[PDB]
């Protein structure tokens, strides 16, 4: 099935989800200075001080951090969005070197990592139904540069030992998401779409301008787990990540000047 290998990877994703092709896929290049200011967007409000993680999981593409999204607790909205869109993981995609790893780019430029905090709209009552609708999701993209320490990470790179193969899980509460926020919240926005299989087209894009700085150290870390199972062939899960994808007329906006 898919991946990132030479014969599974996003080249050919297309032959079992042909939207691969479609008309608003993700990423995309964020060209910076064709972004228009939009004065009209609103401040993004990210309420997560209710947040309730519950889990840690390897789905052999990545690692998710899965919240409980049973209640209204964690919640984004603002913004580009109308009405509220409840928290339920958050993942990373990630490089075999600091110079890539992104999904979105800016200016063309990788940066070594980026996280995903996957929301979905509660005007459709659960995350099965959210991605059927064409503004059932909205995805929080925070980009990763290597430099100081993150030091709200570290509760994650420290439980990565304990999930180096697919299919393994482990416990994983009272991780509190505010501390992987950049200090403004200055963001681009546009239409897309799942950056992993099966690709729909549900995504409200919201990418932050301000990336990140984790350690050296921290991103090694990630670079440890394993795309296979427990008991097969070690394959490093590095270079998870989608590059961009045509634009097609599309337009992204930013909320600064
Ligand atoms: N990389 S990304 O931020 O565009 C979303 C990554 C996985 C998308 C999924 B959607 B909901 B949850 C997870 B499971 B289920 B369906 B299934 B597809 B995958
Ligand atoms: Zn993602």
């Amino acid at each position: 099935h898919w991946g990132y290998g030479k014969h599974n990877g996003p080249e050919h994703w297309h032959k079992d989800f042909p939207i691969a092709k479609g008309e608003r896929q993700s990423p995309v290049d964020i060209d910076t200075h064709t972004a228009k200011y939009d004065p009209s967007l609103k401040p993004l409000s990210v309420s997560y001080d209710q947040a309730t993680s519950l889990r840690i999981l390897n789905n052999g593409h990545a690692f998710n951090v899965e919240f409980d999204d049973s209640q209204d607790k964690a919640v984004l909205k603002g913004g580009p969005l109308d009405g509220t869109y409840r928290l339920i993981q958050f993942h990373f995609h990630w490089g075999s070197l600091d110079g890539q790893g992104s999904e979105h780019t800016v200016d063309k430029k990788k940066y070594a990592a980026e996280l995903h905090l996957v929301h979905w709209n509660t005007k459709y009552g659960d995350f099965g139904k959210a991605v059927q609708q064409p503004d059932g999701l909205a995805v929080l993209g925070i980009f990763l540069k290597v430099g100081s320490a993150k030091p709200g990470l570290q509760k994650v790179v420290d439980v990565l030992d304990s999930i180096k193969t697919k299919g393994k899980s482990a416990d994983f509460t009272n991780f509190d998401p505010r501390g992987l926020l950049p200090e403004s919240l200055d963001y681009w926005t546009y239409p897309g779409s799942l950056t992993t299989p099966p690709l729909l087209e549900c995504v409200t894009w919201i990418v932050l301008k301000e990336p990140i700085s984790v350690s050296s150290e921290q991103v090694l870390k990630f670079r440890k787990l394993n795309f296979n199972g427990e008991g097969e062939p070690e394959e490093l899960m590095v270079d998870n990540w989608r590059p961009a994808q045509p634009l097609k007329n599309r337009q992204i906006k930013a909320s600064f000047k």
